[PDB]
């Protein structure tokens, strides 16, 4: 199950580049990210994830396209900001940091 209920603030590192992101790259985001936000809401007080596949192996991106997400308590959004921003470093072309309420999905 989803923990909607307890983690409500979403961050979405959203990028603004079309290009190829390796396995690596995109692994190492997820550390960089992830290392921060343990030591800055507890190991247990956030969930992450890459929204990109396959997830060595290469990842398409669009302009636009939420890379990667955090979900956590409304108390921690700046940690979140600072998870996010801190991440996208481990990527080329640039990326941008959206805050919301909801977690985003793919539609027609
Ligand atoms: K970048």
């Amino acid at each position: 199950k989803a923990k909607v209920d307890e983690f409500p603030l979403c961050g979405h590192m959203v990028s603004d580049e079309y290009e190829q992101l390796s396995s690596e790259a995109l692994e190492a985001a997820r550390i960089c990210a992830n290392k921060y936000m343990v030591k800055s809401c507890g190991k247990d007080g956030f969930h992450i994830r890459v929204r990109l596949h396959p997830f060595g192996t290469v990842a398409r991106v669009h302009i636009g396209q939420v890379i990667m997400s955090i979900r956590t308590k409304l108390q921690n959004k700046e940690h979140v900001i600072e998870a996010l921003r801190r991440a996208k470093f481990k990527f080329p072309g640039r990326q941008k940091i959206h805050i919301s309420k909801k977690w985003g999905f793919t539609k027609f």
